[PDB]
């Protein structure tokens, strides 16, 4: 579709960056000497201020299809996502937090969704203590490397399991995926209870083989 | 049990140390203004240079369970790791890799668990352009205040499931908990086969409310 | 009446709390250096992080009148504005603009009052190369010792003026201040028609003597 | 006419100068760096030190129209307004305060007129508790791009109001301007008395739609 | 007699206050960590700011003989020496200037004596090219240590010498004492001719062994 | 003759280099943005450290005929001193001390006279409380701007003085300079008693207008 | 032969580098700024970082006949020589080590060589204290300027003293060099008892003059 | 015997003083927080500044039997070498030299025994390329633990060998030792020739086993 606008350079854009090949992607970045890995990464390189609403303009803020701010601080976040939010109002931002209190402001200047890393990485050195299984999970469901891929596949308009609730669809029975969250707009419930009647748009979360996610698609179709 | 040695601190040691109220935490740092900020969270402070062996044998590195180390950068994780194995060769080391290429190493030079926090950042960041139900997903099943919990039971000697297969098992319906993964000893099969056989010994990982938890540990009681 | 919390410590806010003597004020800001020239004027100090929720906890944000915010940089005052705003939505925010840009992004934060002193500073610069009668205009009438005040006054419920026109009423010829705007809610109209009609409620903002003053809150009254 | 000088660059020069367009500025600074961010502001850029005498002559203070003078600390703007009072006796100086204390040095040392923004800052945050008309007055009436302009119209030589009082002179009804207050040589009344005769030369001080300033100037015709 | 201020600490005014051991010295400087070092030359320290008049007149400016005025740069000595003339207007001033340019503007704020080093320097450098006989002269009259002493002897009122010409009171074969200038009020004649009629008031300045600086008071003698 | 260099750049060697037009002046500084400064003030500029060997070399430390050295530290000038005396053994150096205790250690490394500012600014400044007369003195006398000027003659080979003592000579009787001391290789005796027997070689030092000064080598002639 | 790369820049590696000319050294380095002096001392400047495997293979690891490694500080140096390691199992790695606990350390992590020039330097130092002539020794021995230079002369297979002890060889009477110590492998024999019996392929240390040295060269050949 | 100075610390004095055990050591340094690192290894430390020459006579330089200088530049080391050269002049100093440029200038400003490690390192370096056994021989015959140590015998007065050429005295033969120089005096002659004659006071200096030096000590007794 459109393109990406990223703002500030970090590792974890790095990262953002290698997963976005075959995608036009623009880098808003106060550093000039980033430029070389900027063009070897695949994504052309805009110097400028990320916070100034004409730097962040030229970049193409407002034909974009989701800006993903990571700046040095929450500070320089927030002012990032509140120029975003003076030129277009539409647009999806997806922000960093680096501290853990800045969550809810950073959802208050108008990030669609903030991702702390620090404390899921927290949280994974707590639960490795006795053994690791947690984080093995993660750190492998999330690479596009493995056997078992994480995909949403959304429920399409005039299918067979409007109404119909997971008690009685057995989608673990019939496909072998695993369903463990079933999402609306922007609310997710993990393993939903069995009662819970599915609607046409609601978006399946679930964990199979891709010749698993074939069949889960062939058989919640039209 | 016994104590939880940290080497470093930063934000990802920080919240280990928050999910970690209730056990007995040596803190080691170079930093003598962080004195205040270990002492507030329930942890021993003790001073030092975590890549000396003099001050790693300081903090109790042998008499530990677990060793934590999230140094300023990955060459003085890698140079710490490898102090704590000249001390005691069996103790558990969960590390933290700042950089993706630095994995291999940091499990070459003793790290039992390897925790990269930038790559699953740029992985849930890369995968939220769209709807982010997996960053929701991922940063809703860790935060131990939710209503579904993600836990490791393990399977007790004597049992009900010694040899039954999972789909003779039927756990989803008989007890409500989503098995995602079977794990033994340092390998984790996320989404197991049909005709995966159990044996005595094993740990299943799970989600589900701590209710379906009890049913799931009353159901493979011996 | 209640208290005003300030956060931050520059000549701006040294001034706000010359001019704010009869009233409580709780000074909050990183130096503890300040504590002298603080307590010298006759307001409490609070030693803390602005930008800190709890340090604003600490400073009684919820209980106050009006908080105004004068940091370093327009970054720290807009994380400041959303701290507040997580405390109380409905308490007042006076604040400070460094640059001419961050003005809008200022008030999207949340920010009721947005003063630039340096924007003020300039176009009185170049509006005095000729001759300075509006530098001179604007630094006397705010002055408490001037003979000339501009003064806020309330139409009372129940007046006089109560759908009477701007000539009907007469206010110069009677009275003796001069009208120089009508204002309602956040919305001033500055030297309006002849044709504009009073109603309840709505502040008039006028310049005269406190005797005139006095004749013109008499002569409102029913 | 002849050129502007501006000692000094930050954010009060910098809206001072754009304000100032149309004219030959020539901005004397020490930093070497501002000179692409002058040249896009419009004004021709000489290097120097704005306290040296010879820098100065350098820049053209011999024949500029006024001299406006804003730098680091308040210290320097006395010094640098002592070296053009040493160079020139008889162009206007502008200065810009840092302190309250300074106001009476600085016109000592030869300013023809003192701003100080953080006293004008601090008594409109004061004066802002309540409610902020005087702030949103004072921000409107000097901003050109509103409907109402603040706008100094001379007497000349040979009017029609030569040894008029204000109250036989009747200017608000029969133009629509509103007089705020009158300027003679270095002196303004704000809100002249009744009694108050006019003379030649007298500069008006006034607020109005630029009809209404028009229509006064045909009145005071000569 | 009474107290000497010291505004300022550098090499300069710690050698005078070396030269003032026997006296009493107020030292007034911004930095807290000097308070040893000037506690331990015999000088009571006051923490302030020079160019400030609050912090000036806590330092007994007005009670003082001498000021001397030494700060970090040539802007803030015209300041502070522009905060002292506000206080006391007819207090002794030696300032110290760091430029050459500026001794002309330190003598019309207000200085009475200003002594710069870097010209002195400059000269001595120059003119030791071939044989440093001037340097030598020059820095080995100051010492309070050597067999010669320049010193300052006045002539009192109804001495032997009144309207006595240099040439027939015949001051170096009679005493010793080489005159190398004669001084009155704010004037020095260095090298009298011979038709200089002394006056009672007037000030000899000498070189001479100290038997020989007797030998001239009591030869003056009245 | 032959050419000075001076290592490093201040105040004082700005002022030397203002007394040095007419000969051949190279300067060995850092800083590259001082080259316009130096090429105004009629040096030629050379780029280096001059505490380097072969950047000192250069700068033609061999062929001069004395080195100028006024570095930003002691130990700096210390170490230019030593570098001078690895190159040549027999120019001359003439330092400058920034400290008091500095003098004997910059004497020890090899600099013929060390020349030390703030000791004589601070006497000049302890001794100018009273009546500043020895500073005006100093001041005057080596500025060659006015009516008496500090020369040395030296006595020819061959003179008439050859042998007479200083009370047989009266010079200060026959011409009229003011025989301030006589100096021999590197030592100066100030006011010289009357039996002091002049040689052949001996530096009279003398203040004494230029007629004064013509007479006085006519009076020494062969 | 072969190219040299040198990872880092500092002193050591610099007189490595004055040391070793006529051959290729590749110099990898961190910063930009040392590229003129790297090109003036005689070697290719490559760019980037070398605990980075990438930066590495860029320089020509793969190849090269020795890596020598100097990095800022003692974890870097580790991390670079397993980055080497990972590289290339074969290549020979002299390391720097900036501590004495980091010697086993660096031998672990696969460095050929590990030199320690603080414990030579301390050890010099305190074996200085009556008199130095081990440091004498060593640093005439190692400077090839002096007339005796430290040799290594390996024995050629087929040569005249297979199978003969060194008490019966008898070298320092016969050739004049100095036996001061036989190697063997990755070992080394400093004062060889008299029954070791000499091997092919032995390298024998010797210190002496060159002809000496052509001498023992011609009396071990085959 | 007496005690032993050390100013500075770093590295190379951590194991001049490591190697010091047994005599009474002084260490002079401006770091409060290295006095726990310091009275850990059995010596005395003394805050002050190593360059300043009362904060030397604190540290008793005058009974000194040597003192050992390594500060953090070269500059530095020179400033306090002549620093102790005021102090006593017939005192030893041992200094360490940063670059290989300044070891004639450390030379001249005193010291006795300049010893530079990266120079010996470098040389260390570049020589261990294909077989390392010079960097073997170097760093095995310093440590006191091995079996072959490096000693220094003097020839007392009145021996056997006075007048003795070394191919008549035949020292390695008899004794077991190897005599790789003869010094004496500030003089060494390494690989003497076989006409040397030795004389009383000279030093021999060799390398063997302890047994052997003990033969070697009593074979030159008289
Ligand atoms: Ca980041
Ligand atoms: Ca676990
Ligand atoms: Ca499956
Ligand atoms: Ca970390
Ligand atoms: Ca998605
Ligand atoms: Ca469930
Ligand atoms: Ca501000
Ligand atoms: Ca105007
Ligand atoms: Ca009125
Ligand atoms: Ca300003
Ligand atoms: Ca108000
Ligand atoms: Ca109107
Ligand atoms: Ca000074
Ligand atoms: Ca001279
Ligand atoms: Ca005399
Ligand atoms: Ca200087
Ligand atoms: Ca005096
Ligand atoms: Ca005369
Ligand atoms: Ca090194
Ligand atoms: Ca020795
Ligand atoms: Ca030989
Ligand atoms: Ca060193
Ligand atoms: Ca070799
Ligand atoms: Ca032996």
């Amino acid at each position: 579709s459109r393109h990406v606008v990223i703002c500030g350079w970090s590792e974890s854009t790095l990262e953002c960056l290698r997963e976005l090949r075959g995608s036009e992607v623009f880098v808003l970045a106060e550093d000039e000497n980033v430029r070389k890995k900027v063009l070897r990464s695949g994504a052309n390189f805009v110097h400028g201020d990320p916070t100034r609403v004409s730097d962040l303009e030229k970049a193409n803020v407002r034909g974009a299809r989701a800006v993903i701010v990571d700046l040095e601080s929450d500070s320089e976040t927030i002012h990032c996502i509140l120029g975003i939010r003076k030129i277009d109002e539409s647009v999806r931002i997806i922000a960093e937090a680096e501290r853990y209190e800045n969550i809810e402001q950073l959802r208050m200047a108008g990030a669609d969704q903030v991702i702390s890393p620090f404390v899921i990485s927290g949280r994974l050195m707590s639960r490795s203590i006795d053994d690791g299984y947690e984080a093995m999970f993660v750190q492998d469901v999330l690479a596009e490397e493995s056997t078992r891929r994480m995909v949403e596949v959304p429920i399409p308009e005039g299918s067979k399991l409007e109404g119909v609730s997971v008690l009685d669809a057995d989608i673990h029975d019939v496909t072998g995926v695993i369903i463990i969250g079933v999402g609306r707009g922007d609310e997710l419930i993990i393993d939903p209870p069995r009662d819970y009647s599915f609607r046409a748009g609601d978006i399946i979360l679930g964990i199979g083989k891709p010749e698993e996610i074939e069949r889960l698609k062939n058989y919640i179709s039209a």
